[PDB]
């Protein structure tokens, strides 16, 4: 409801936060494939409870609003699956690198970070403002 797929957003975020700053206990988990099951997990349950949450909306209301509304709902889902796959592809690529180096990877791999947080910020935001306005 309302807030419910945006507290399940706010735990992604928090994730992604601490994830962000690479330490060496992040790496770990990153390399375990903990952290992608986790944050993978985390996306699931907001995209879930977004649907749920804009079904219901749709269901008790007497259209364009309607299909932009899908396309912030995509958007705010790619963010995230993007987050996901930038972590697994790390993962990936540090496996094949045979212990040299990832310094390199992992400045790239902030970057992109950094990149995603902007985008999923203006995506909420809009996508928070589109369903106030949907509501009947």
């Amino acid at each position: 409801s309302g807030q419910r797929w945006e507290l399940a957003l706010g735990r992604f975020w928090d994730y992604l936060r601490w994830v962000q700053t690479l330490s060496e206990q992040v790496q770990e988990e990153l390399l375990s494939s903990q952290v992608t099951q986790e944050l993978r997990a985390l996306m699931d349950e907001t995209m879930k409870e977004l649907k749920a949450y804009k079904s219901e909306l749709e269901e008790q209301l007497t259209a364009r609003l309607s299909k932009e509304l899908q396309a912030a709902q995509a958007r705010l889902g790619a963010d995230m699956e993007d987050v996901c796959g930038r972590l697994v592809q790390y993962r990936g690529e540090v496996q094949a690198m045979l212990g040299q180096s990832t310094e390199e990877l992992r400045v790239r791999l902030a970057s992109h970070l950094r990149k995603l947080r902007k985008r999923l910020l203006r995506d909420a935001d809009d996508l928070q403002k589109r369903l106030a306005v949907y509501q009947a």
